[PDB]
RNA sequence: AUCGGUUCGAGAUGGCUCGAAUCGCUCCUGAGGA
C-alpha cells in the first residue's frame, strides 16, 4: 500500500511530467494524477505495481552499465533532447523508454562514469 | 565547455524546475534559460561551476548516508512535500536544499535501502 | 485565437465534471512590452 509521498518521489525519479504518467501510466486526467499525489484520493494497486515494476526495468538497464564498468572501457550513452529524435532511432518505444533513458543517462553523467553524447 | 544536453542532464537530476534554477541559480529570466538548454546560446562558465559545486555537495549527502548503512541501520529519511514546511525545520536553507533533499531521499527510497516516514 | 510546463479552487466527496493564477510558444523594440 503505497503513500502520496512515495509516489510523488518515484514519479520525479523517472523524470515523468504529470500529464505523461497521467495519460501513458494512470490512463486518467492530469487533476486526478494531482489528486493522487495531494493525498486526497487513495493511489490504486495497479499503478503502484506498474512503477515499481519500471523502477525493476531501470534497475535491469543500471546492471548493464556496471557490467560494461567492470570491463574496463568508458561508456558512450545517449543522451536525447527531443521525443523525435529519439524516435528516430527506435521503432518500437515511447516517451517512458525516452524518460528511463535521460534518467539512467544522467546518473552516470553526474557520477563521472561515463560521456554523454 | 558545457554542452545544453549536459546542463539539463544534471538540473533535471536535482529536480530543479526551469524557474527556479532561472532566479537562483541563472538571475535571469525562465526565456533565457530555455535558450540556454535548447542551444541557441552557449552556456555560461558561472553557471557550470555553480551545478558542479551543487553535485558535489550531493556526493557529500549520499556520502553521509552510507556511512549510517554501514552500521546495518535501516535509516527513516525525511521527504518534504512543501518548501514551507522545509523552512521551519530548516531556518536558514532555501529551495535549492529542499530539491536536493527530495532527490536524495527519491534515490534511497526506490533502491530499498531507506524509508520514507 | 490555438497549443505546452508548474501551482492551486469547488462539486450528492469515487480512475469524474467544470474552473483560476503564473511562466512559456508566437509578435515588437544574461533586457523590456500586447
Amino acid at each position: 500500500s503505497m503513500t502520496n509521498k512515495e509516489l510523488q518521489a518515484i514519479r520525479k525519479l523517472l523524470m515523468l511530467d504529470v500529464s505523461e504518467a497521467a495519460e501513458h501510466i494512470g490512463r486518467v486526467s492530469a487533476r486526478s494524477w494531482q489528486y493522487w499525489e495531494s493525498g486526497r484520493s487513495a493511489v490504486p494497486d495497479d499503478v503502484e505495481q506498474e512503477m515499481l515494476d519500471l523502477a525493476s526495468v531501470r534497475i535491469e538497464m543500471m546492471s548493464a552499465i556496471d557490467k560494461r564498468l567492470a570491463d574496463g572501457e568508458r561508456p558512450k550513452l545517449r543522451f536525447y533532447n527531443k521525443l523525435d529524435e529519439y524516435l528516430a532511432d527506435n521503432p518500437d518505444h515511447n516517451v517512458i523508454g525516452w524518460r528511463l533513458s535521460q534518467s539512467v543517462a544522467a546518473l552516470y553523467y553526474t557520477e563521472g562514469h561515463a560521456d554523454l553524447i
